[PDB]
């Protein structure tokens, strides 16, 4: 019996397919979740691409508390521990679940003078906003994620900062994980607390939901003037620093999932994918030795080729078993090598978007990496298709409600945070950013009628 | 203030050296410290040398819960949580001390046959052990560190893997920290609570104190059995599996600290340095191309050797300052590069460990590498010839009390709990390990008179 397809209860798919391709299972305790190694792995080759970005824009790693003081902030979202070290503590600790307020806590004493900015930090590991409904990648109590942190002298580079953060996510988005995106501001009602101002970049999942994939805040001199980050500038007057702060946890995992699979299961991008060609030998004992030399040679010169193989040489499943196996994982290729193929100097290579082929095993080394390309520019064309089929611009509220049915809708909005939030209520839809790209209108808003805000349409959906 | 000498209060000086090497610094809560950039630098090569040794020998990374139920153990230990949600939970949750539990329980239900066997994971991430004082890298309430588990079919098997991961510790240690280490057993009463055995490898501080660098505990069946992780063998049987554990943690940055640093910072091993080579461009306005020019050059020289090169040309902070900072720092080798001398294609090279030397910019390339070889080397042979220096065969208390005093002292015990616990409440000193190769020898507990026990002399010394 298959999982349940997409159509029938897509939620149910989601869970499904996680358990079934082993991404991730239950934990003890309600809410919480453990990443499974193949789940992990595509988590870890995230983290790499994503470094190498923050890396290049002249950002470090460090490490800050787990622990932050209750003085900085019960919260529902928030998990308090009150007793520690035997006895019951004077004052509550939360566990982070966001790292603004002891970073800015910590700034404040490092920070001096202009000698000590820009301040480029970043931070891979774990928060905990409380969740209930547990649903891996998309919500728990726990996760892992990614969290930067910065301080400049003036607002002009702050600003230039969180652009560019954003931008290495929707890079990330397009070029790596082929899920096209929609950079622009969040509203008012939707920014980041403590934030003037946020930007994001949005994506729209194969159920015709939004999901954001990263954001990028412009946290101008709210934090430091909280927390009293100042520093003596060149010309010998004491300033504010200006902060931002970007993130993309691992709810980037559930977009990849969410974007590319089918009823057959996962279908991961090539250039995150941890095993992009699986090599599945066929053989009997007569045949074993040739083929298992004639594969491992495969895998030695598709490795020299600097592609991430795996050779399934698992004596006790049948090659179907595999097959499936690597199929319901979403292994882009799958090579086929067999006795009476290889006898030709030729192997069967089946695509995981579909397909077959007898090709020469010396051409398949050349061949592959190029393939992989067009595996991954498969991906985004069909993306971008079903984006264009779910998009629509709406000048009416009974448009409106039949757009956000389907995906993404195109409205007219006052910026009345009362109005959005009536939208929200009656329709659920919510808004999903004031693209920064986009044709200017003006017009009125689609569900109070009054003149519209932000000189163009907004864009609506129902969110995860 | 200057760095407290080590003769003078080499405790000081450890506090001291962290805080100017920026390696690390206080959080706002008590026994929680920052790692900075520089610092959380050091611990990413160790994850990354680990890493690979990890995956070279079969080990996968997965991510389990920050939270365990507190019936799977309130222990001062422990950091409580018992507010979450925005109410008070009926079941007050445990912040890992560590996850030999949950990993349990997850196995319990993953593991079926001997198809499932064997399980070879390990996880990077924080534990909580709560602490009062605040050391470092010694002593905080919450740390970093990578704990592996793994799960086996047969006793034999297990015992191998927990040798072998002790070597790949001792390795670490050895050819990439230049710290020399006893590979041995802790005794009974210095054991992993839960474990059959626990190996360990020690080193000794350049203050006469020993440290643990890290342990690999054989668990044998007993977590199995507490948690019912069985497996249905090849003869149809149903058994319990034996697991093993093993955790190095960043106490191994304190380590490489008391190792190998003198009055004048920081003095970091080669193969485990952020930046083996630092590049500090001395230039005027007239004469800032020309500088920076070659200075880029000789970088890209440098990269292209693979080497972990650094261009320092902040405009926040003058040469003086530089230099300082890199020696703080313990930058193996700095490289001086100014006008005059490169009128004649020249700069100063610099190493850490003392000298000097002005060199043409064209030999440093094809040179470096094998100074860093023996930078290592150089480290290494010292700290073997300081241990040499303080070890100390003892056959009376007295003489006992006195190479305790200095730092290994030979010992002959008993083996009783009691006795060596006395030993400890006398003078403090810990019994550090059975070495497995080591001469054979007979005689009498260095306390109690009785007979000796391990067949060999058992390491003791004042321990971190
Ligand atoms: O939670 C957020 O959205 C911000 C950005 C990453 C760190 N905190
Ligand atoms: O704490 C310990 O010693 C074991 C080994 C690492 C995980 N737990
Ligand atoms: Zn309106
Ligand atoms: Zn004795």
């Amino acid at each position: 019996k298959g999982l349940t397809p997409q159509s029938q209860d897509f939620s149910e798919w989601y869970l499904e397919v996680i358990q079934k391709a082993e991404l991730a299972d239950y934990g003890p305790v309600r809410g919480t979740i453990v990443v499974r190694p193949y789940g992990y792995a595509i988590w870890e080759n995230i983290q790499q691409v994503l470094d190498r970005m923050f890396k290049e824009t002249g950002h470090q790693n460090a490490y800050f508390p787990l622990f932050i003081p209750m003085s900085f902030l019960f919260s529902p979202e928030l998990a308090v521990v009150t007793h520690a070290g035997g006895e019951e503590l004077e004052e509550p600790l939360a566990v982070r679940p966001t790292s603004e307020t002891v970073i800015g806590y910590m700034w404040s004493k490092w920070i001096r003078s202009w000698r000590d900015l820009p301040q480029l930090l970043n931070q891979w590991g774990n928060v905990v906003r409380w969740e209930m409904r547990t649903r891996p990648f998309l919500r728990t109590s726990e996760f892992l994620w990614q969290e930067g942190h910065t301080a400049h002298a003036t607002r002009e580079e702050a600003e230039e900062e969180v652009r560019r953060m954003l931008s290495i996510y929707a890079r990330l988005a397009r070029e790596y994980a082929a899920i096209p995106v929609i950079e622009g501001l969040k509203t008012e009602k939707e920014k980041f607390a403590g934030a003037v101002y946020t930007t994001t970049i949005e994506a729209l999942m194969k159920d015709g939901k939004a999901l954001q994939a990263g954001t990028s805040h412009y946290l101008g001199e709210n934090f430091a003037r909280a927390f009293d980050i100042k520093f003596q500038d060149r010309d010998l007057q004491v300033k504010y620093v200006h902060t931002t702060s970007w993130g993309l946890s691992w709810r980037f995992i559930g977009a990849i999932i969410m974007t590319h699979g089918d009823d057959r299961g996962l279908v991961l991008p090539p250039r995150l994918a941890p095993i992009q060609v699986v090599i599945v030998p066929i053989y009997k004992d007569e045949s074993r030795e040739r083929v298992l030399e004639a594969a491992q040679g495969l895998r030695q010169a598709l490795l020299a080729q600097g592609l991430r193989v795996h050779l399934d040489d698992r004596d006790q499943h049948t090659p179907g078993y595999k097959f499936h196996e690597w199929e319901l994982k979403g292994v882009p290729f799958r090579v086929e090598l067999g006795p009476k193929d290889l006898e030709g100097g030729q192997a069967v290579l089946a695509s995981r978007l579909g397909g077959k082929e007898t090709l020469p095993l010396a051409a398949l080394p050349e061949a592959l990496p190029g393939k992989l390309d067009a595996f991954h520019e498969e991906l985004y064309r069909r993306a971008l298709a079903f984006r264009e089929d779910h998009t629509r611009k709406v000048d009416t509220y009974e448009a409106f409600k039949e757009a956000v049915q389907e995906g993404f809708a195109l409205a007219f909005h006052c910026g009345d945070k009362a109005c959005e939030r009536l939208i929200q209520e009656e329709t659920t839809a919510t808004t999903r950013c004031v693209p920064f790209e986009a044709e200017p209108e003006e017009g009125f808003c689609v569900r109070c009628g009054r003149p519209s805000a932000y000189g163009k349409r907004v864009v609506f959906a129902k969110a995860y």
